[PDB]
């Protein structure tokens, strides 16, 4: 009865701090804040907690975002090094590291992601054991992996970003030449995401119309269209954007904002996410690349088998066995 | 083999455990109202519809879920048994007859209430009731001893309508959006309610500051006929049209999304007010409170005036006296 | 001096020029439920509606109006008088009596065509016309000669519902969320409808490729049901509900914001098809249409199959002798 | 009947690209893309046209929004160094210059922002004559004044940015004390954006409750609750974030986004943003500062005339007599 709070308000109950629709970043990079603003006008999380080992720059880009508090709905914004603020997380987004592509790429820095991750995750999975995690950091497909052996959490509940956005710049660059929304442009990129990813030509459509139906040479040299070249451009556009403005940060954090929803709110969506693919496609060992899943709260619950053509399951394995000798290429270290 | 078995590899066995669900009691203009609300809003994982009329009821679910692929919830599921409403995070009544705040109609939809709520709280043990139903702050009450819930749990969508017409209709004399005219009406949601002149504002203004007979009958202005507005704009609407709808299921799925959110706004929604402005009895009535995921976790003490505090206590024995006739 | 006088100065005279205004001409059913999901997807700065029903559509415009604060259109309007719908971008007609695709009831709402399609033209000149009211395929037609606009510009709902409808059923079939279940419902909006199994697919995989009977009364999965039940749910919710309104509401508020934002997305519209699939008289029915802010931008061409073809112009002919008869 | 396109889709009409909800960002760096992606996630523009002098991290930076098309409903994401691509824009953000804060600053960095000005406004009102200005860079009272002189537009179409975001942190930090959403905290800063800003605690409320009503010392040094120490915080947690960040982006992109909305939107909501305030609270020179304004599809329609108390005013003018000899301060370096 002598303070304003006192006076204005009469508690009735202790206020929870115990969410129910919770999401941690992990690593507030170019890629964690563009995840971050994307969950936060979309009202994907009740509470979004913030972890980097940068503490002044995690505590400034947690600032920030508490300033637009009063745009968002997202009610309460944490930060912290330690990694209790991740407590009781629905997802937790993993987008910390150095800047690579896959496969063909320098051990150094594939080893020095897998050294990040070595240390986070025992962590993360102590303070959220039913979280699903969503691995951003490239080389995604390996890190995958890495991590889903390093948390002992099940095979469905570790994802990789993979090529959710691989597919929409392939979506995009077949709106533009056809003149068409990219929603309604339909066509997958699969395997691994980045230099080596597979395009799957005999799926192309528009209104359920093949596009190869018009055009059998669709994806080939010979092709006098060179629809082909978008399959280039859907890989080399992003080393460009990275040449012209130094990095990629925009379109992964909507692709992950893409992948965040269909998992938090259980819409049972196919996406082309990095799950783990021993018994499928003819690949008899451990590892990690993108096919089509369904996702769901409780992470990728189905997986669709589509029926590889002779060429492109050749290039899925080849890929396999890529990223098969680089798991192997990390363990050799690790002595 | 299927085309599912052929198409579809299963991993993990698909969980039913809704997260975000809503259960909606009552199918009528007002339940689905709010449901169409809810669910442009993206509010709800899972929504589940209950009603005593089957085929309405089926009729109804089917044309939201045929709409599936324009919003964002999963599943839309219905049934005359409770049993699909389990594990509800919020529960919106909005079952009975037409009314207002005669007594053979009170009693005729305490007689609902008394057959659903028991139902509801069994399967959905957590969850906020928000009644809608009229009269509303009767039944809340009834609701709320009927559950044996905390009364912080049990929630009127009471004066939150109110105050969202008394705010439209002062925009429309300044020429402001609502949003920026702040005003608050609170007691009875109907007749009685009670209009707080002295905070109607515009960006820290008030409002009586520039015209201190704001809300008198002296007032040349006459801004005391906006309050009669807010009074009389539901009546007519139900002379002209026969019932409300739209509004109130928009000012539903306001409170419910400061609830499931847990934003922590101020709404003047229906609570159990037995300790303050010198009220010594157990009714409710709507006054400022804070919203979060328990429902009512504050509530603000505003000191009404001379007058004000006068009709809020004569809000509040009308209602008392109707309570006690069983 | 009054409180606006003194709280608020003046600077320009505000402007009645809504750059994104919507109309919807009879605010029944379907009226309204367009109304409402309009409103909450901010596709619209200013919402009229138009109606004979005086008092209903003052009470229905007056509800909408109440629930300003929970949405952000900013101007919601009324009138008999197509003045009011002045200047939108587009009018939505949904007046008529409820039918299907007898002809005393299809000349009913042919007469209100006649009367009302004149003045929304004459009051909004660049507007689309998107036509709800059933016939759908007929009146399309008619409006379009009535109005003397552009085919383009003249679009009837059709079969968007009809595909959504498609879809969900595909995705409770395959467990699978509809926006991931891609299928196409093309022709008549009613019973004579055509699936085109030919594309029915998950990504990107053909679902007849893995049975290659779908469709067929051979199948052994009877995935021809579907289909069935594409039509026969309308039938069924109608004799549960007594209508339709809130999927075809929804399917119109996705081609609304097709066409005001421009984005060019294909949808199942009815549009005028005299040159394709052999067609040779001027009819309306729905095929996949590329909508952008001026409508059907482009068309799709889909080569339909021996037997699909022969049902899509069976499905045409029909209409062309429902039309003939003045 | 060759080519794909042609095979699968008949063009009925030629199609527009003359977009009706346009908007312009000029200058693409942090607050530039912050306000890009929060008017992408949000839908306020049919078309978004990205202006800037960095030929190169402009092309990168359209084309990472490009490849999240899917993700979101803007159609057209265009961008140039030549103002055409700016044609017929509703809404112009101007976003470009070197970071700094007002009132005691360098004269250098703010003339090296009017020459910016100086460069750009005529080509951006050639070619979108109808437009409002929205000024963001800073010194932004002082800019906003600037520009208004170099377009010749009519006062109520160049608006700076001014205090929507310092009110947005006032209500975010009265929020915390009170442990209420800042929706529900109504509070204002006006007059100059940053270090010299005036809170009103007149007006400072909840639920129409006076705060100062329950504390009548609220914001004096008196005060055993220490209030005033909110709005200190206000003006230094700005400091803090470029201290621990560099910048400040995320914000005042949500706060550009704010105010974006109630233009296109048409709303007429009050927001205190800049407009030029001569005849105003006892100023009699041309000069830019935030008070409420009601904001409409014409910018400024109507401002709000809050009786400011002694002290309110005389920091009022106080602040307004400095932006005054700031704008001559520029003058006679523009001999
Ligand atoms: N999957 C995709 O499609 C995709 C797309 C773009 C980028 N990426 C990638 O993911 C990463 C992010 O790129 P950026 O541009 O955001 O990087 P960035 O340099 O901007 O910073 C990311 C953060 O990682 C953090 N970090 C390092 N060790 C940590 C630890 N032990 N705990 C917590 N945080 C730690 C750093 O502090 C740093 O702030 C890169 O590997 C990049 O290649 C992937
Ligand atoms: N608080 C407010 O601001 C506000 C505003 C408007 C209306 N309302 C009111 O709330 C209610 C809704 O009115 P309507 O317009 O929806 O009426 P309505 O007749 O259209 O439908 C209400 C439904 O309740 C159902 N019902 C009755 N008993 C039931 C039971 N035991 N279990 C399940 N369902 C049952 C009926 O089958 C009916 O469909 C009315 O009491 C009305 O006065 C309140
Ligand atoms: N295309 C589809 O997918 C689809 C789906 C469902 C229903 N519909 C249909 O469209 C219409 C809507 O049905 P409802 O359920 O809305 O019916 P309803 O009776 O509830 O209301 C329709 C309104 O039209 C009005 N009206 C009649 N003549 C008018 C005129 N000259 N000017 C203005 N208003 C006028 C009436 O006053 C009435 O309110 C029906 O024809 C129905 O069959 C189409
Ligand atoms: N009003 C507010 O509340 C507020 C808040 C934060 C920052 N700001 C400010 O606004 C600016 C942006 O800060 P940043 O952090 O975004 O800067 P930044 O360094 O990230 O880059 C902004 C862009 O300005 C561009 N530019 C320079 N000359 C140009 C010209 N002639 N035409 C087009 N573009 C040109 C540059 O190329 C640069 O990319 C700064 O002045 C900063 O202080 C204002
Ligand atoms: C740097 C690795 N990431 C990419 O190449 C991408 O943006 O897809
Ligand atoms: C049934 C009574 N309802 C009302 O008065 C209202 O809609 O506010
Ligand atoms: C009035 C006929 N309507 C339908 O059949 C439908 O709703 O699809
Ligand atoms: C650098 C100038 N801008 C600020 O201080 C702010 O972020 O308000």
């Amino acid at each position: 009865a002598s303070t304003v709070k006192e006076q204005l308000i009469e508690k009735l109950i202790e206020d929870d701090e115990n969410s129910q629709c919770k999401i941690t970043i992990v690593g507030t990079g170019a890629v964690g804040m563009a995840c971050a603003i994307s969950i936060l006008l979309k009202d994907l999380a009740d509470e979004l907690a913030l972890v980097d080992v940068a503490e002044d720059k995690l505590k400034g880009e947690m600032m920030d975002l508490q300033h637009g508090s009063l745009f968002f709905s997202t009610s309460k914004i944490t930060s912290g090094k330690d990694y209790s603020v991740s407590a009781n997380s629905r997802i937790v987004i993993v987008t910390a590291g150095a800047r690579q592509q896959e496969g063909e790429t320098r051990l150094a820095l594939v080893q020095r992601n897998v050294a990040i991750m070595k240390s986070i995750i025992p962590a993360i999975v102590h303070y959220s054991p039913d979280c699903k995690i969503l691995v951003v950091s490239n080389p995604v497909d390996i890190l995958t992996y890495i991590v889903w052996k390093i948390s002992g959490l099940p095979v469905t509940r570790v994802i990789g970003s993979g090529c959710n956005l691989d597919s929409a710049r392939f979506r995009y660059l077949i709106g533009e030449k056809l003149g068409v929304h990219p929603t309604s442009c339909h066509g997958w990129i699969i395997g691994e995401h980045g230099d080596s990813s597979v395009p799957l030509w005999s799926g192309v459509n528009v209104a359920g119309v093949a596009l190869k139906t018009l055009d059998p040479k669709l994806g080939t040299d010979s092709d006098k269209e060179h629809w082909k070249n978008i399959h280039k451009q859907v890989i080399q556009s992003a080393y460009e954007i990275i040449k012209l403005k130094g990095y990629t940060s925009w379109a992964i954090g909507l692709s992950v904002m893409d992948l965040v929803g269909s998992i938090l709110k259980n819409l049972r969506r196919v996406h082309p996410v990095s799950t783990m693919v021993k018994g499928l496609y003819g690949i008899k060992e451990e590892l990690f690349l993108s096919i089509p899943c369904v996702l769901g709260r409780n992470g990728v619950s189905d997986v669709v088998k589509i029926n590889l053509n002779s060429e492109e399951e050749a290039l899925f394995k080849k890929s396999a066995e890529t990223l098969w000798n680089i798991q192997k290429d990390l363990q050799f270290l690790e002595h």
